């Protein structure tokens, strides 16, 4: 499958955070090989250096605008009929929401503005594009309509998916996404939030349809399941299973050949058609640069490495 992995280190919160007991070193992108590497070391044992390689590594100097310079090329492929998935993964506090939802800057608002710029540019070629979206969340494996039964309906014919009784909204201009985001708006830290965009183009005779799924995943922090109870226990179990399944599915899709467990989780089942075929997927792993989070950071980088496809690994 067409999969890529980016890592992003957010700036440290000053005076409140520090890197006194660990080191995260990011190397310059290697034009010759097409990948970027980094090394993580814990002060308790500096002899053990954990190295990782990804398609791109954004450091603390990389702003949301800098990040989209890479992401724009991916999301525009939806105008050609490609389905696109972008997953922001990382512990709570690592920067997933800032990356995906920062006002005007986030991958979501940026994606919408970029698509409309392209839509206007494609009119000269006789293309007429219509845009509609949905904004849902999956919590404890249940779908919730943030723009408000919800059953997943896979159309094996057109290889598309819809969800019953979920509000869908037209987007006639990039400025309208404001109403959507405003409507939709801790809990979100324990759920997967999914912004779905459908691009329907007609050239009065070519036709094209592509879907973008921009996901802000539930926090990946490791919670000792043996130490939680009640609602916390149930959510931990569901987040663990869901994230584990996602990793397994993406890893399998990146292999040269298999029984991909799409049905093992609500998120992967919902997105199966946007994860298969010639669909393009980008895993965005957010990490903190600080020492207090080094263990979770290593966990996140290990997840990122697992989802790296055999294009790189
Ligand atoms: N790239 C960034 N640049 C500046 N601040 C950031 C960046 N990423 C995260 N932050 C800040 O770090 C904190 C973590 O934010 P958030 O995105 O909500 O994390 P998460 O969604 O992973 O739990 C916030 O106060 C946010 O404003
Ligand atoms: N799976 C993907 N994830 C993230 N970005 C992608 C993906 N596929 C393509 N892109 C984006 O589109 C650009 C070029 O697309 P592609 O035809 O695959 O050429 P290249 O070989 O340079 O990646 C990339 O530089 C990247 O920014
Ligand atoms: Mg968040």
């Amino acid at each position: 499958g067409n999969i890529r992995v980016y890592c992003r280190i957010r700036p440290a919160l000053k005076n409140l955070e520090n890197s006194d007991t660990s080191l995260i070193n990011v190397n310059e992108f290697d034009d010759n090989s097409g990948v970027q590497s980094m090394e993580v070391t814990k002060i308790q044992n500096t002899a053990q250096v954990h190295e990782f390689k990804f398609d791109k590594i954004f450091d603390q100097q990389d702003t949301n605008v800098d990040v989209f310079k890479e992401v724009g090329q991916l999301v525009q492929s939806s105008l050609d009929g490609y389905n696109v998935c972008i997953f922001a993964y990382g512990q709570t506090g690592s920067g997933k929401t800032f990356t995906m939802l920062n006002p005007g800057d986030g991958i979501i608002p940026s994606t919408i503005s970029h698509i409309f710029n392209w839509i206007n540019k494609l009119k000269t070629k006789g293309w007429d594009y219509k845009v509609n979206c949905e904004f849902i969340e999956i919590y404890n494996e249940n779908i919730v309509d943030l723009l408000r039964k919800h059953e997943i309906r896979h159309d094996q014919e057109t290889k598309t998916t819809t969800i019953t009784n979920v509000t869908s909204c037209k987007l006639e201009s990039e400025e309208m996404v404001e109403i959507i985001l405003k409507k939709a708006n801790e809990h979100s830290s324990a759920s997967h939030s999914i912004f779905i965009i459908h691009l329907s183009g007609s050239n009065a005779g070519a036709h094209s349809y592509g879907t973008l799924n921009l996901v802000d995943l539930a926090g990946s922090e490791r919670i000792n399941v043996s130490q939680v109870v009640g609602d916390r226990l149930r959510e931990t179990q569901n987040i663990n299973k869901s994230l584990s399944c996602l990793g397994d599915v993406i890893h399998a899709l990146g292999q040269p050949d298999r029984h991909i467990p799409f049905r093992n989780s609500k998120l992967t089942y919902l997105l199966q058609y946007s994860l298969t075929g010639d669909s393009k997927t980008l895993m965005f792993v957010n990490i903190s640069p600080s020492s207090s989070h080094i263990n979770e950071t290593l966990n996140s980088l290990r997840f990122a490495s697992k989802v790296n496809s055999t294009r790189l690994v």
